[PDB]
């Protein structure tokens, strides 16, 4: 491990994001920043809000700069807005730099802060070309990278509990590791593989195959990643498209056949509980992504456990039951990676090398007889028509 500066700096879990400290204006203001893969914006509450008990007050910050530009950015499960200006930035638990950066400052919003979340704004880290209001909003990993030393790359180490903390342990423990500028060994076992960044703008792969317990579910390639596929730390679930999600599902339930659960589980809407240790993983598949590789008509999978996609929740009646949600769920915008997915590996943004690697996690969930695992190399064919083109 030669990065224990950066070990351990995130806390939070998948329902509600991951999180990393950081400060922002002169003198330092800190708040607490979701790591999002899946956005471009670095974007802070800046007024009073009652999810808040923090926000940035850039009256307070001798180094704010106005850039005098309102943003409006509508999301499917809310939106916000805000005035864009530019500040000094750093990360305590991070590189021992600071840099100046966009800020879009928040000043009203609508079901974008979460209540007990612990987080103030968002980190996004993928590129530019989904900045809002547009590409020429330098987003904040580009500037730390141009401004400094800080070499082109981030890995995310997102460590799911398996079982739900409550308020005081999910703000006492620990909940991953953002390594910026490197890649530290302690965090993973086995060997890191890596897919091509298919273009730079979220941070898009190409899944090759799918399996069910190693069943193929055989579907033309071009399904799974219809329209996108991207690695996403900023959505919960594995999101996979309608078509590909009902035939996901028909498999998973096939293979977890014994036990019935209903179709509000299925759906990701019900919590399913089992008597305190006796959760039937063994009932439950795993399901091996197969992507592309980076030597031609070569791929690897990642294969995840129950212990992923299960994601661990408080029974309403607070029993001893252990409780969970289903966290693969359908989506119209193309496969989504995320955290409960994430938190079975570490994964490497190479974006120097526009790469994306995965190994195992040293803090992911399993039993005595199961782990996640990424192997390769496999031989296959033609994997750029698994590519879509609109
Ligand atoms: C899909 N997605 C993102 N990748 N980030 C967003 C976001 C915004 C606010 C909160 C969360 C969030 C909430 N709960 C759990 C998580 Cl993991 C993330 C995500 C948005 C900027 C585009 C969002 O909707």
């Amino acid at each position: 491990g030669s990065f224990v500066e950066m070990v351990d700096n995130l806390r939070g879990k998948s329902g509600q994001g991951y999180y990393v400290e950081m400060t922002v204006g002169s003198p330092p203001q800190t708040l607490n920043i979701l790591v999002d893969t899946g956005s471009s914006n670095f974007a802070v509450g800046a007024a009073p809000h009652p999810f808040l008990h923090r926000y940035y007050q850039r009256q307070l910050s001798s180094t704010y700069r106005d850039l005098r530009k309102g943003v409006y950015v509508p999301y499917t499960q809310g939106k916000w807005e805000g005035e864009l200006g530019t500040d000094l930035v750093s990360i305590p638990h991070g590189p021992n730099v600071t840099v100046r950066a966009n800020i879009a400052a928040i000043t009203e919003s609508d079901k974008f802060f979460i209540n007990g979340s612990n987080w103030e704004g968002i980190l996004g880290l993928a590129y530019a070309e989904i900045a809002r209001p547009d590409d020429s909003l330098e987003p904040f990993f580009d500037s730390l990278v141009k401004q400094t030393h800080v070499p082109n790359l981030f890995s995310l180490q997102l460590c799911g509990a398996g079982f739900p903390l409550n308020q005081s342990e999910v703000l006492a423990s620990v909940g991953g590791s953002m390594i910026i500028g490197g890649i530290d060994h302690s965090l993973y076992t086995g060997s890191l593989w890596y897919t091509p960044i298919r273009r730079e703008w979220y941070y898009e792969v190409i899944i090759v195959r799918v399996e069910i317990n190693g069943q193929d579910l055989k579907m033309d390639c071009k399904e799974y990643n219809y329209d996108k596929s991207i690695v996403d730390s900023g959505t919960t679930n594995l999101r996979l498209p309608k078509k590909v999600f009902e035939a996901a599902v028909k498999s998973i339930k096939a293979a977890s056949s014994t036990e019935k659960f209903p179709d509000g589980f299925w759906l990701g809407e019900q919590l399913v509980c089992w008597q305190a240790g006796t959760t039937p993983w063994n009932i439950f598949p795993v399901i091996s992504l197969y992507l592309m590789g980076e030597v031609t008509n070569q791929s690897f999978r990642i294969t995840i456990l129950p212990q992923q996609y299960l994601r661990p929740v408080e029974d309403v009646a607070t029993s001893q039951d252990d409780c969970y949600k289903f966290a693969i769920s359908q989506s119209s915008t193309g496969t989504v990676m995320g955290a409960v997915i994430m938190e079975g590996f570490y994964v490497v943004f190479d974006r120097a090398r526009k790469r994306i690697g995965f190994a195992v996690s040293a803090c992911h969930v399993h039993d005595e007889f199961r782990t996640a695992a990424v192997e390769g190399p496999f031989v296959t064919l033609d994997m750029e028509d698994c590519g879509y083109n609109i």
